[PDB]
C-alpha cells in the first residue's frame, strides 16, 4: 500500500546500520535477554556435547525507527531483515559447532514507537562437563554462556529474563528439572572494561530403566547362574566348561558396555566397579573350582589326609551343615592262590575307601564355597548398587 | 524480444520488496498453503527425526505485478528469484537440521492478473515422537507444523489445500496410511487476532516381515533348541554345554536388538519382554539340568532315598507318563575264601541296584521337565507375540 | 586488449539476466540437453542412494550477445561468470542432497554467433529404487530426471541428445550396461502445450567374484563340515558339541550379510533363502544327534526293541546298505559259590549283548540319516544357487 | 599510505575483471603451473579416494597492473582480493567432494612489472584407482589432473613446473616414492589447437610393519598350533574340541580382515587367498581328525582288518616312522564252572588284543598325517607370502 | 546519537579497505599476535588431528582511524564488520580442516587512537604427529603455526605475545603441562628481509586411570588365569579346553586395540608387545599341556621309559620340588585254571604299576612347568610395563 512504502521509504533515509541506536551516547542500551526451550536434541557422553534447540529472545528500543500512526493509519509494525538494521551481537561462548553461530537470522519485528523484537531460532551445539561417577543414577549440569562480544559494560547494558519452558517436548531418556539464569560481569586480558554475560543452567536427571533392564539385570542373572558351578557333581567334568563359558558370556558384556563409557580418568564409575566385582567374583569362583577338582581325583597311596585338615573338613564343617559322611600239594597251591586273590580284593577294597574319604572331603569343600561365595555376592552387590545417591528416588520413580 | 525486456523494466520501477503487496494495509493478505509429499528417505529410531522429500506449494496474490496483456503481446507470465519480490516467510518450526531452513529457493511465477506461485522443494528432517511399545508392529504419528514465522493474522492468515501425493514413490520397508492436515487459529493475550497455522500428521505402519523372518524365526527357534537338553541321556556328559552355548548364542542376539533399539525409558518394547522370557527359560533349563546332574550321580552310600521323592517320582509321576521302572582245613579256608568273594559280589549288586534307581528317579525328573518346559514356552511365546494389536491385521498384510 | 574490452563494455549495456534471450517472445527456446558419465562411486544399499560424477550439458542461442568478429579483431568467444546472463534453470527432480543442485557453477562460453554452452560438473546423489530380491546376481536400474523448474514448453523446450560415456571410469565393483533415455512431453489439464523433459537410466550389474568368494564358499564348506558329526563314533563323546559350534559359528557369521542387507519387505533376497536353510539342516542335524545319542546310552533292563523298529533298522536297512551284523558240604558250598559266580557272569554277558544290538541300531540310524542329509543338503543349495537369473552369464563372465 | 592510496586508485581505473590481460587478443596469456605437497591425510580403499594438503602455485603477466616504480617510493607489490582481478579457472578434473573445488581463495600477488602470483591452499579429495591385487605390500599410482575449465589453447596455453616436495611431513604409514608431471596437448575434431594440460602421479608404498606384526603373524600361530590335535592322545576326549575352537577364531579374524577391504571383483586379494589356504587346511584338520577317532574307537566285534590296510599301515609305516608296534561227582561241576571263567577270561583277551592293533592303527595314521600337514601348511604359507613383487624390499626396508 | 552518526559518516570517506593503514609506506606494520586456550576438545590419534577451541588477539594501530573525542563527546570506540575495513591475513598453515579457516569473523574495536582490536572465535583443526611408542603412558606435542600468507617483512613486521590459559577447561582425559611460543623469521634467495612468525607448541600428558583399569588390568588377570591348567588334574578330560578358550577370550583384546591404535608403522606400541608375549605366554602354555597330556596317557605296553628321563624327573625334580612318588587229574585241571587267573591279575598289576609310573612323570613335569611359567609371565610384565619413561610419574599422578 501507498503508506507502508512511503513509510519504508521515509525509515531508511539516512540510517546507518553500524551505530548503536541511543539518543544519548553517553548512556548505555538496555537490551534484555532470555530463553525458550524446546527440546534436548541429544546429550552425548563421548564428546561430552549437548544438543539443544532453542529460541533466542532478544528485545530493545530503537530511537530512529519511530513514526506517528496518524500518517500511516493502516500499519502498525515494520519487519527489517538481517542487514539492514543494528542487531546485538549476542553469541555462545562455548559453542562446539563447526561455525561458532549456530542461529538462523530472522526478520527483526518493530513497534510502532521503537522497541523491536528478535527471535531468532536454532540448534545449538554447547560443550559441557559430563560426569559419569554415578552412571546410570546421575544428574547433569549444563551451561550456556551468553554475552555480546565486542560490547562493553558501558555500552550495551545486558539485563535477564526468566527461560521459559511452557512449550517443552518431554524427552524418554532425560527428564527436565530445571533451567534457572544468572547474570555476571567479568574481565578479560584483553581490555579494562567489564563484559556483562547470561549463563543458563540445565539440570536433568537420568531415565534409568532402559539401563537398569538391559544392563544390570542381565549381568546379576549371569552370575548367579555362574554359582551354579558349585553343585553340578564332580562325575559330570562340565565345571570348567561352565565357568569359562560365563567368563567370555561377561567379556563379551564388558565390550559393550565399554563401547559407550568415555575415557574420563578423573572418576571410576559405579557400573565399572560393580562389573569389575564380577570379574573378581568369577576368577575366583573358578579358582575354587579348579582346587575342588584337584581335592576329587586324589591318587590313593600316594599320600595321607593331614590330621588338621581332615579334623576340620570331615568332622566341623559335617557337624555345621549335618551331612553325614558315607560309610594234597595242589590243595595246599589252591588255598595260597585263593588267598593272593583275597587279598588283592581287600587292597582294592581299602583303596575305594580312601579315594570316598577324599571325595567327600572335596564335596565338603564345595558347598563351604558356594554358600561363602553366595553370600559374598550378594552383600557386594547390594551394597554397590545401594552407594549411589537418590538411587532409591530415582527407582521409585522409573518404576512405580 | 523487447516486450518483456520493457514489461521487466517498468515493473520494478518504485518496487520495494520489504513491503507487503496489499491494497488498504488493513485487510490481511490471504496465502493459500498445501504440500506434496514424495518420498520416505529415512525414519531415524535413535535420532527420533524424519527425513522426507517435500515440495511446498505457496500461493498469494501481488498488487503491483499486474499488466494489460493487450499492450505486450507474447508474455504471459515473469519469473522473479530471490530476493527482488516479497515472499512469505513461512518455514518448519519443529526442524532438526543445523541449518533451520532446508529449502532451495527457486524463482517465482507471476500471472498477468498477479497471481504469485511458489514451489521450493527441499529435504526437510523433523523431530517426532517415535512410540516403541510396539515393536515391530509398529503405527507412528509424525506431525510438520508450518507457519509464519514474523507476520501475524491481521496480515497474514495462512489457509490450507488439502496435502497432495501423486508422485508418491512406495518405500519399501513403511507403508504410508495417509497424511491429514488441520488449519487452526491461535490467539493471543495482547490483540484478538488469530494466528493461523497448518499442519500434516505422517500416519506410517511399518512392514514386519523383515525384521519377522531375521529376529523372531532364529530366536524362536533356537529357544526350541533348547528344549533337547532333556533328552540327552546324562552319559553322554554334555548336557550342560549345549545349555550355555545356546544361551550364549541367543545373549548375541540380545545384543544385536539392544543396538537396534532407542534408548527411551517410559515403556518395555514387546521384543525386549519377549527377549528376556527367553533369557528366564533358558536360565531354568540350566538349573534343572543341574539337578538332575546332581541326581544321577548319587553315591549309593551315605544317602537315603526321603519318602516325598519315593512316594512321588516312582509311581505317580511313572503312572501318569507311563514309564516302567526297570527292577580238610585247606578245604575250610578256600571255602571262606570263596564266600568272601561270593559277599563282595552280593555287595556290589546291592550298591549298582541302588545307582540304578536313583538314574531312573533323573530320567523321570528328566521327561516332567521337559513337558512343562515345552508348555511354559509355548504359552509364553504366544502370548507376548499376540498381545501388540494390529497383529492380525500385520501378519495378514505382510506374510501373504 | 582493447578490443575485447570494448567488446566486452558493449555487451551488458542495456542488457537484463532476467528475460528469456528469445526474438520474439512467443516461440519457445530450443535449449539441448545431455550428459556425459565420468564415474560412479557409489551404491548404497541401505539408504538406497547412488553417487555419481556427472558432466552436464547444456545449449541454447542467445539473441542479445552477437558481433562482427571482422569488426573486433582477435576476439571470438567471450566467457560469462554465474548471475551476469541468462542461464535455463534444469535441476534434477529426485535429490538426496541436502542441498537440492549439487551442482559447481562455472563460466558460459559464448561464441560469435550467440551459441552459449554450459557444462557444470558435479556429484550428484540420487534416490533410486534398489532391488535385492536377486542379491548378489543382481541388476538394477536407476533413473535420474532432470527438466525446467519454472519455464514451461511455450517457451523451453528440451531436446535429448545421445549421452556420452568416453571418459568413463570402470567401477571394480559394478559393470555399465548403457545409459539410455527418452525426450518426454507431460500435458496439463490446463492447456495444450508439451513440457518436455529428458530421463536417464542406468542399467549396472553387480560383480560377484567377491560375494562368491566370501560368502556363499565359506557357509558352504561350514555347512558341510557339519555333516562330520555323522561319522563321529559315539564313543567319543564330543558329538553334540561340534554340531552347536558349527551353529554358533555360522550365526556369528551372518551379521556380515545382516549389516549390508536392507530392511524391505517386498521380497526374500536369495541369500536370506539359502542362509534360512543351511539352519533347517543344521538344526535337524542336532536333533538326529540327540536321537542317536538316545539310542546308543540305552539301559538294557528296562525296555525292549520294538519288533517294528528292529525288522526296520537290523535287517532292512543293514541289507538295503550292505552293513553286516557284528555277531563233605564243604564241597556243596564252595559248588554253590562257584555257580553264583558264574551265574553273574551270564548275566552280565546277556545284558552287554543286548547292549551291543542297541549300539548297532544307533550306528545304523546314523549311517542312514547321514546319506539323507547329505543329499537334501547338496540338492537344496545347488537349487537355490541356479534358481536366479543370468547366473550362467554371471558365472562366467566373473570367474572365468 | 598516499602513495598506496593514489595507486590502488589509479589501477582499477576501467579495469573489467573479465577479461584476458593480454596487448593483442590472438596470442594466447601463458600460465606456469605447479604444486607443492604437504602431507597425504588418508587413502581410503573402501570409497577409493585420496585426500592430501596441497598448495596451488600460478603465475602469469598483466598489461594494466603497470606502474612505475619511481613515482610511487614505498609501493613494489600489491594485493587484490577474489572478484577484482582476473584469475585463471583452473580445477581437478577427478574430485571426489561435494564442493567440486576445495581451494580457500586467498589475495593475488603483483609485482611493480605486472608479474602475478597466486597460492591457494586446500584439502584436495580426489578419486584414484587403488589396486589391491598385492596387499600389504601394495605400490599405488593415483593421478591429479590439472586444467583450465572454460579456457583452450589460443587463448590460455598452460606451462609445468615440476613439483615441489621441501615442506612435505611424511606419513606414518605410506612412503613417497615420488611426484612426477607432464605436459601434454589434445586436439578437437573442430580445428588445430592444442589444449594443455598438467598431470601429477603420486607414487606411494605401504610400510608394512603394523600388518605384518596385527595380521600376518598371529594368523600363522593360529594355523601352527592347529597342528597340535595330531599330538593328543585319544583317551583325552578332546581332540575335536580343539579343531573347532581354531576354526571359529580364525573365522572370526578372516570377518575382522574382510572388514576394511573393498568389495572389488576385479582380481583375488593375496590376503584373502592365504585365509582361504588356512581355512582348507584346518578343514581338512578336523576331517583327519575324525577319520582317526573313527579308527580308534573301533568295535573289536564288528569285522577285521583288511590285509590291505595292515600291510600299508602297521608294515609299511611303522617301520617307515621307526615306531615298534606292541604285540566227586560235583567235581566235574566244579570242572565246569572254572572252566567257563577262564573261557571268558581267554575270550576278553582276545578282543583287547584285538582292539590294540586298531589303536595302533590311529596312531600310525595321525602321525602320518601330522609330517604330511607340517610339510603342507609350510609349504603353502611361504610361496604365498614370497609369491607377491617387492617383497624382500618391503620386508628390508620395514624391519632393518 | 548525532556525534556517532557523524563520526561514523565521517571516517569512511575516501577510505580503501585494500590498503594498509601506514603513514610512510615504506615501513612495515607492526601486528601483535596472540592465542588463548579453551578446551582440548578431541585428541584423534586414528586420522591424527587436534580440535581446540580457541581465541585468536591480533592487534595493530590505524593510521586513518583518529579522531578528537572533544569535538565528539561521548563517542569513545566504534566497531567495524568484516570487510569494511582493513584486517591482517593470519592462516593456520596446518589445519586439516576442509575449509581452510574456520574462523569466525566478528567486530573489529577502534579506540580513539586508532589502536585496533580482533579476536576471532573458532575450532581449528590442526594435524600434528601423533607418537604412541608409548601408549598409554604418553606425552605428545602438537604444534600450531600461524603466519601472514601474502604480506613479508617490510609490510608486516609480526610480533608475540604468551598465550593465556586463564580460562582454560581442564580434559577428563588429557593433562595440559604448557603452551611455549617462539616469534622466529626466516630469510629467502630474494632478498634479505624477514618472515616473522609464531609457533605454539602443546604439550599434553594421557592420564591413564581409565586404559590402566581397562586394558591392564583385565589381560593381566586373564593371564595369571591361564596358568590354572598346571593346578588341572588330568583325569577330568577338560585341561585344554581352559586354554583354547583363554586364547580365544584374549583376542577380542587385541580387536579392541587394533580399532583403538593408528596404523603407522614407525614402531610397535607398548602394548601391543605387551599383548603380544601374553599369547605367545599362553600358546606355549597350551604347546606344554599337549606333552603332559601325552605323558599322562602312556601305553603301558609300548616302550620302555628311557633313562636319561628317570634320571631327571624321578631323581632331580622329585627333589627340588619335594614330592613323593606313589609306591584226581581234575584237582590238577583246577589247579591250572586258578593258576591261569593268578598270572592273569599278576600282569594286570605290573601294568598298572608301569601307568602310575608314566602318571607321576607327567605331574613331576606340569609342576615344573607351571614354576617356570609363573616366573617367565611375572617377569615379562614387570619388563614391559617398567620399560617406559615417565611410568612412576604416571601412576603416582594417577593412581594416588
Ligand atoms: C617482479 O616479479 C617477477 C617475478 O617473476 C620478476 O620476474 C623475474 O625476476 C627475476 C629477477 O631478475 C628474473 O631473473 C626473471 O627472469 C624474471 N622472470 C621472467 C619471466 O622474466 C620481475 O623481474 C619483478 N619485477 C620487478 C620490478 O621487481
Ligand atoms: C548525556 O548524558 C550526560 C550525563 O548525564 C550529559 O552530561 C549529557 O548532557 C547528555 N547529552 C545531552 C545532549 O544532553
Amino acid at each position: 500500500g501507498e503508506f507502508q512504502r512511503k513509510l519504508y521509504k521515509e525509515l531508511v533515509k539516512n540510517y546507518n546500520p553500524l551505530e548503536r541506536p541511543v539518543a544519548n551516547d553517553s548512556q548505555p542500551l538496555t537490551v534484555y535477554f532470555s530463553l525458550s526451550l524446546l527440546q534436548i536434541m541429544d546429550v552425548d557422553e563421548k564428546n561430552q556435547v549437548l544438543t539443544t534447540n532453542i529460541w533466542l529472545q532478544m528485545s530493545w528500543t530503537d530511537h530512529y525507527l519511530q513514526w506517528n500512526v496518524s500518517e500511516y493509519p493502516g500499519v502498525k509494525t515494520v519487519r527489517f531483515p538481517d542487514g539492514q538494521i543494528w542487531k546485538p551481537d549476542i553469541l555462545l561462548y562455548n559453542s562446539a559447532d563447526e561455525r561458532f553461530d549456530a542461529t538462523f537470522h530472522t526478520n527483526v519485528l518493530v513497534n510502532s514507537s521503537g522497541h523491536c523484537q528478535y527471535l531468532p531460532p536454532g540448534i545449538f551445539k554447547s560443550s559441557c562437563y559430563i560426569d559419569v561417577r554415578w552412571f546410570p543414577f546421575d544428574v547433569q549440569h549444563c551451561k550456556l554462556k551468553f554475552g555480546s562480544w565486542s560490547y562493553g559494560g558501558w555500552s550495551l547494558d545486558l539485563q535477564m529474563q526468566e527461560a521459559d519452558i511452557s512449550g517443552y517436548i518431554p524427552n524418554g531418556e532425560w527428564d527436565l528439572v530445571g533451567i534457572p539464569g544468572k547474570r555476571s560481569e567479568r574481565f578479560y586480558e584483553c581490555c579494562k572494561e567489564p563484559y556483562p554475560d547470561v549463563t543458563f543452567t540445565v539440570t536433568m536427571r537420568r531415565r534409568t530403566l532402559y539401563y537398569g533392564l538391559n544392563l544390570l539385570i542381565p549381568c546379576v542373572l549371569i552370575s548367579a547362574l555362574a554359582l551354579l558351578v558349585f553343585l553340578l557333581p564332580a562325575d559330570s567334568g562340565e565345571k570348567i566348561s561352565l565357568g569359562i563359558t560365563v567368563l567370555l558370556s561377561l567379556t563379551v558384556f564388558m565390550l559393550l558396555v565399554a563401547e559407550i563409557m568415555p575415557a574420563t580418568s578423573d572418576s571410576v564409575p559405579l557400573i565399572a566397579q560393580y562389573f569389575a566385582s564380577t570379574m573378581i567374583i568369577v576368577g575366583l569362583s573358578v579358582v575354587v573350582t579348579v582346587i575342588v577338582l584337584q581335592y576329587h581325583h586324589h591318587d590313593p597311596d600316594g599320600g595321607k589326609m593331614p590330621k588338621w585338615t581332615r579334623v576340620i573338613l570331615l568332622n566341623w564343617c559335617a557337624w555345621f551343615l549335618r551331612m553325614k559322611r558315607p560309610g594234597d600239594p595242589d590243595l595246599a597251591k589252591i588255598l595260597e592262590e585263593v588267598r593272593y586273590i583275597a587279598n588283592r580284593f581287600r587292597c582294592q577294597d581299602e583303596s575305594e575307601a580312601v579315594c570316598s574319604e577324599w571325595k567327600f572331603a572335596a564335596c565338603v569343600v564345595d558347598r563351604l564355597c558356594l554358600m561363602a561365595f553366595s553370600v559374598f555376592t550378594i552383600i557386594c552387590t547390594i551394597g554397590i548398587l545401594m552407594s549411589a545417591p537418590n538411587f532409591v528416588e530415582a527407582v521409585s520413580k522409573d518404576f512405580a
